[PDB]
């Protein structure tokens, strides 16, 4: 294989071995479909996707307390403008029915998705009627969301598996299990952010470089690279040191 049970425990920090052994076939099978063959790039991989996910698909969860929701979905600007002594936005509401019907959304992820995700720019989301929102919400290993991801990873996952045709706006669920969220995730490296390079920054770039194309910013880059050093070496490639 191009990716042995070891690389995979490695960017797993030593845990779970067996949640490493259930997804190692597809792990190889999507790499092979999709094109990982470069040892720097995949021990990037490996160590991006050990981290948001230690290799267990993961669905966005959506049932939020009252202040939560707020919180992070109500504001101008995004949480760093809510305010918690007086439960209100600094810089005004974005989302004024979290005040106002904040019984219809708390605690109710289906009413809260279908709002907060309605309509959102380049994601070809629908309203709050369209149920949009709550159906294309976070899934996979890295998670994909909104209505543009699950089109293009259609189009990506059926374009590298010809045999494997799927429709994930039909089935978007499919994304949880470990077959298709490790296909999202290829999908997710090669395609959804070719525009960024991913690919090619991962083959002579930085653990950091990496992780801002990937997070759009630097969350979990210590782990990240802790991760991409324990998978170097048990492949033998040389560390990083950033």
């Amino acid at each position: 294989d191009l990716i042995t049970l070891e690389m995979v425990f490695a960017a797993n920090l030593n845990q779970d071995k067996s949640s490493c052994e259930a997804i190692l076939p597809f792990l190889n099978e999507y790499a092979k479909t999709y094109g990982m063959k470069e040892e720097r790039a995949m021990a990037h991989f490996l160590s991006q996707v050990g981290h948001e996910s230690n290799f267990k698909p993961v669905s966005e969860n959506l049932r939020y307390s009252p202040k939560g929701m707020r919180k992070i979905f109500g504001c101008k600007g995004g949480s760093k403008n809510y305010d918690p002594i007086l439960d209100d936005a600094k810089e005004g509401r974005l989302r004024p029915k979290l005040w106002t019907h904040e019984s219809d959304y708390a605690f109710n992820p289906v009413a809260l998705g279908n709002y907060v995700y309605a309509n959102r720019p380049g994601s070809k989301n629908g309203d709050e009627s369209s149920g949009d929102g709550y159906k294309y919400r976070g899934r996979g290993l890295i998670q994909i969301t909104h209505k543009d991801a699950y089109i293009k990873f259609t189009e990506a996952h059926n374009a590298a598996n010809p045999s494997d045709q799927k429709d994930f706006l039909a089935s978007p669920d499919d994304i949880l299990t470990l077959r298709y969220a490790t296909s999202s995730a290829y999908f997710f490296w090669f395609i959804y952010k070719k525009s960024f390079n991913l690919h090619s920054t991962a083959c002579t770039g930085t653990v950091k470089e990496v992780t801002k194309i990937v997070n759009g910013g630097y969350a979990g880059y210590a782990d990240r690279l802790k991760r991409f050093n324990a998978v170097a070496a048990v492949i033998g490639i040389d560390g990083a040191r950033e």
